[PDB]
């Protein structure tokens, strides 16, 4: 506990330097683990900075709202969570300091406080000040150490125990003569004496490690798992998409592939057919058929009703008695051999639902030499003759996938990214029935680029903030990669079709909270 | 210098252990570091397996092959490897232990020895005997350790220096009744007391790890990337292929992609050809057509000349004229749209070459109806009427490609793997020209498991010997995978097409050498 | 002695009660339940032999002791017997598995954890210390432990004839042991012994053919599978598939008939099995009555071999005339029909109604085999909690119970004739109730020996609680009968990977 | 409790000779009987075979089965079952040495134990270890 004072240059001012230990320590003595193991001293006299652990006040921040929020954890920040992978178990508090980047022109008032485990996080500085708590004014903070201790109830921890938090908040608001000031505040750490770990595992978790390195592969040379024969030509923002529905090309940390994916979506899945006998009312050429169903054949109302990855498609609505997709068909299997021509075809079509929402997942392909009994192969992609590119990116309404991907919004503020392609039409002189019309597709994460973040992973609780580099001049963007997953980018425009190249990579940077704001903007203006 | 001899169980000999420093250690004084970093003392009193430190000895064994050969450096074993991670550099020696699992009524001896750095090794015991050199029994050895030293003339080690290296060979020949018998050495190491690190980076890099984490992706979720559109059904093994010219499906460790190679090869990639007027003499309807090439078109007689990826083929000789390629084939672009159908094609035919090896890759499409300066789009795959699985495996003759893929082959004892999947023909029953017949087509390693590979790395000089389990039962295999990359498993047998589930996933065992010998054997006899 | 970790003692505060124990069983050491091995040339490098959780269960006395007792720490000292000899080479890692780690698959790997290297040479009263690890002043039931892995580093060889090599562990508690009571001798935990009733095969049900007694025991190594869905128990689950508990109760079905044929002989008509549960609301429930023999009929027809069933027609009080019929299962449907558990079958009975109820009792076979046409059971496709498939370890084969099915002859209107069949099944519910009681250490075998002529030198078989039992043997495979007069009793714990002694000569 | 380790001739092999007590012994005082009868010291100094003390152990011998098993009375074996014609009653124990023709080229292990009174003998070595053995 100490206080320094210094003069600014030119003195109109002050800096204040604390160190303050809101909670006393308790040291335990390790009695239960004669297999004590001591760290490097250098280790304890690099202050590094903490993941998720920036913030910006400017004068629209409310007090109650929750800046910061950290558990005290090997994971701070760099060295020990490195050296936290060939051990078993930990104890020992940690040094935090909080640089604050004031003036003595302004107004206003920091409040940080510290939470023992399983206690909720209040969302009021008023209920704040009942914890162990330091306030900061902005005119002549500049570096606030805090003791943070281990609040533990066992003699050191294993993985997976519930840990105290550093919770910071605004206290008092910011105020200021110019509109555009802000105050930025940051964090960095190191353990304190007495930090130690135990039993030396050198076997690695593979799972063990912090920052992660993404190989330089340009967007270009990836899928695009909703149409694979076409390559990814650029990205794309459009204001106009504020959520998605889809079931193919969602990949998720902690899950893998969910929805109705997979890992190689390769051509557009292929599947086959076979159902009774029937016709839709709106023509009688408009035959029914049911897709094969392996992979749990019996109709598990639990089990996805659909072939993993065959779920290419656009849409969707009645006005398909304009509008269809179009199908490389095969119209027998026959030792192998399959007569092949293109034909139409969509989801069932029963007014009794508007229906996207098949449960064994029926189709039409209009065909009137269609038989009943015998297997059909089909193959997409195509769509005619509707406007159409804005109806393929809504997805069929899906209830019969049991597991099914929820549909996902950005935050307010931010768009998605939307790994863009084209794909051209089949166009025919001689019979008639089958022209379809170029349409661009869009999709969201890729297995490309989530099989890195599978290898290394991802701090609980926070996303990932990556640089897209294209140079040939010397561009950099900023996007904000989540486990859900998907890639977001702090827009501020309306719509404009917005473009970007494919030919950029992708650069770890630091790790950040959902709320982050990326000091980076994208004008959609042109 | 030490040596210990102990009784065993119902006296019948003797085991020796002992402690020789055949070299003596200089201890740097670090009095250019003055930020010496200390190690955890529990890591000078953990022995772990050295990576590719393991081998065995049986009655065949010559003198003067080369066994064992280890550099001195962090990367023996485990926590010095994964500690060499934050740091800059490094100075110190190891203590190296040699285990023999010897008996009192065999015959022969091992000869250890330390090569200083920028020396060649030789091929003979004679000349070893010239180094600083320890000999063993196998009547009597249990364990040597040998506290090998840092040769440097620096006061510590960056990253690049050459070192110097520890040795084993047989000295002279093993002997035994049983024709059986064979003695299996190992070798495990720590570091010295007076070993250190220096400057300390906790910036890691991404490839400053020891073993790496392969994710549970069975093989049936992967490209072949020589028949995208038909998924990976099973792997298997024939000893017939003792080579492999392919161009495609090659990826290799610190190149990435090689060859006429991708990363994206969903479907069979397309193309677009557009060529002067003219036919074959074979027949007046085979024209000629030129591959459309981006990707630096100007033909430099460097870069490769066929688009990237599109090198799906089969094969490929004279006696193609019963044999062609199959394509699906739109016969102009015309506003996005074209008019598509399936033709007859395949490589040059000018026998003035047995073509396979096209520069520009003229190409020809069996097409009366053909324009001269249209622009066609192409899309393979098919064959007919050939056998034709085996010409499907052999690729056209490659020099048009400078910087193309090599022909590789196993060592004696061992066959590839061969990752397979099947295409079935397309049938026609209306017009004549155009029937394709079913066919598998193989392909070596795929950029999904190779990926896991980049993110982590390689070991210099050593190979990953890996674990194929495929429970339902409890059956474990055994495969050789080298960063060329390629697949091996120690068959014995002759051919049988032997079959293997693609159900199982890949676990990773200790690194070896290209050398190893796999203790599991399969047999193709069935 | 070696000692890879140190033993961190805990004063067992606050521990509202510190119980001790007798001061003599600290000085005598006992074998370690479920801790005996052997070795072969045949056993891989990397093959995790032993594993072993650190816990009261380590000696005999401290395991029967704690069954009264709701805590304990800490240790324990484990000395190592190796039955060697004169000419054999190899070596063995024993490491310490910190919890809650995991297990490693590799030798490479285990090296890393706190670990010894025992060679087959002087390894042969070699002392351990097992240490208790936690981070708590005491252990309740149901937390993790550390663990004791013994696993091959260098294989076994030999310079002569190749013997095998025998290991076992004894055991004694650090004298740091301490109980924490007190609750009743009904605590979870495995006993040591297994005490089981003498009770010979032949007063066993047959749950393959409930009718007929059981005879023997016999051996067949073309039989390497085992994919049978009724004769399966286990100790956790109890009856799996569809299995119970009482054969002959659940033998007998009813049936719905359908309108409809099959095309090759439209004389035999469809018909659905009826279930009293209704799992055809729910896929994901057996589809088949609970017993309902699983036979056994192979490929379909052209030479139409069937099951044989007495059957009849439901009518108030009870059933009608009742005759032998012909019923397998469909012919030749996509499911394999004949070769699927399925609510489908058909009847060979021209004189079948649409909607009414037939009574179904399998009785037999006809133009079938004496020998694996029936062995096979026909198939269990779906998402329901079918029994999977087991097989045996390299060099063990199944022991089966026995019973012989008599042949049912007719002269007059059907020309059904039966064929006398043998039919064999896996563990039987009367060999299993006394394990349920009692319980298998975690991870275990029971090594168990069968008396048979008064107790003379005789057999040993290995019992595994997925539910069945293997013997050790060698040479031809033509089927071996064993007799039926034993008393099975209960001879010891061994790890999965023992090897028995006694071996059987398939050849007489 | 002793051991002591001999050389083979031709050294190839050891031979071991111990002396163990598995249980402590309780000497009684004799105090209910003032008529105690003394022995014949040579009688303590000539040790025979035991009646049913023999066995051979062959490869098909398997572990559990109950090879010797012997009451602790004067019937071991001669001399004092002659004397205990004489006598009404008795008290003491006995040395009991147990001679084994072993090999060094061979291989396996035998268990001996002590069981009380009043309490079944098992036909499992895992349960014999259970017992002063």
């Amino acid at each position: 506990e100490s206080s320094k004072t210094e003069q600014v240059t030119g003195a109109t001012g002050i800096t204040q330097s604390t160190v303050t230990a809101p909670l006393p320590e308790a040291v335990s003595s390790l009695s239960l683990a004669p297999t004590v193991n001591a760290l490097d001293p250098w280790v304890y006299l690099n202050q590094t900075e903490v993941p998720g652990g920036t913030f910006t006040v400017s004068s629209a921040t409310q007090p109650g709202s929750v800046l910061l929020e950290l558990e005290i954890s090997p994971e701070l920040n760099l060295y020990t969570s490195h050296l936290f992978r060939m051990y078993a178990g930990w104890s020992g508090g940690f040094s935090l300091k909080l640089l604050v980047a004031g003036n003595a022109f302004s107004a206003g008032k920091l409040i940080a406080a510290i939470i023992p485990p399983n206690i909720e996080v209040p969302n009021s500085a008023y209920l704040l000040t009942g914890f162990p708590h330091e306030i900061l004014d902005f005119r002549t903070a500049d570096s606030m150490e805090i003791i943070a201790p281990d609040i533990k109830n066992i003699d050191y921890h294993f993985r997976g125990d519930k840990l105290g938090k550093l919770v910071v908040m605004v206290y008092s608001p910011l105020r200021s003569t110019s509109a555009d000031f802000e105050i930025e505040i940051k964090l960095t750490s190191a353990p304190l004496p007495d930090f130690k770990f135990t039993m030396l595992v050198p076997p690695i978790q593979n799972n063990a490690l912090p920052i992660w390195s993404i190989p330089q592969a340009p967007p270009y040379s990836m899928v695009n798992p909703r149409s694979p024969l076409t390559p990814v030509v650029e990205l794309y923002i459009n204001s106009s998409y504020a959520t998605c529905n889809h079931q193919l090309g969602r990949y998720t940390i902690y899950q893998g592939a969910i929805g109705n994916s997979t890992f190689n979506p390769s051509g557009a899945w292929t599947a086959t057919c076979t159902a009774e006998a029937g016709s839709v009312t709106g023509h009688p050429n408009w035959r029914y058929a049911l897709l094969d169903l392996p992979d749990n054949p019996t109709f598990d109302p639990t089990l996805p009703p659909v072939p993993r990855g065959f779920c290419d498609w656009g849409s969707g609505v009645k006005s398909g008695n304009k509008q269809h997709l179009v199908c490389f068909t095969g119209k027998k299997v026959e030792g192998g051999f399959q007569d092949v021509d293109t034909h139409m075809w969509d989801y069932g079509d029963n007014e009794t639902v508007g229906l996207d929402n098949t449960y064994q997942r029926t189709i039409y392909i209009k065909d009137p030499s269609l038989e009943k009994d015998a297997q059909y192969l089909v193959i997409p992609m195509g769509v005619s003759g509707a406007a159409n590119d804005d109806t393929v990116q809504v997805a069929p309404n899906c209830y019969g996938s049991w597991d099914y991907a929820p549909t996902v919004a950005p935050p307010l503020g931010e768009q998605f990214v939307w790994f863009r392609s084209q794909l051209p039409a089949s166009k025919t002189t001689t019979t008639s029935g089958v022209n379809s019309v170029p349409v661009n597709v869009n999709a969201l994460m890729s297995p490309d680029l989530m099989c890195s973040a599978y290898a290394s992973g991802f701090p609980l609780g926070k996303v990932a903030l990556l640089d897209y580099v294209l140079f040939g001049g010397s561009v950099v963007r900023q996007f904000k990669l989540y486990p859900e997953g998907y890639m977001t980018a702090n827009t501020t425009g309306s719509n404009t079709g917005f473009i970007i190249p494919a030919d950029g990579y992708f650069r770890f940077n630091s790790w950040v909270s959902p709320s982050f704001m990326i000091s980076s903007v994208v004008d959609l203006n042109l």
